[PDB]
């Protein structure tokens, strides 16, 4: 379970598309098989 | 045929989603008829 939280301050949120952005893929990123993010579903 | 490059570098790439962004139209741009880009296709 993977949650977004501020920079200057600690607060898990559910990801949504609202605070994440889509980029290339890069071989450094996390393979995520179950559980994802609405923005992943 | 036309293909992406960065600005540092250069290397043709194909042109994706991710190395571009939709603009409001200018006739100063080229306008395509066919062998269009993913983008476009
Ligand atoms: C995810 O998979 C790709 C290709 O299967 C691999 O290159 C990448 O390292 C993987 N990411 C991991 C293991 O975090
Ligand atoms: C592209 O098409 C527009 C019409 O939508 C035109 O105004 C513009 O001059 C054209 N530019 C060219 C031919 O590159």
């Amino acid at each position: 379970s993977w949650s977004y939280t501020g920079s200057s301050f600690y607060q898990p949120e559910p990801i949504t598309t609202f605070n994440s952005r889509f980029v290339e893929p890069e071989v450094t990123f996390q393979n995520l098989s179950n559980n994802l993010p609405p923005p992943l579903l």
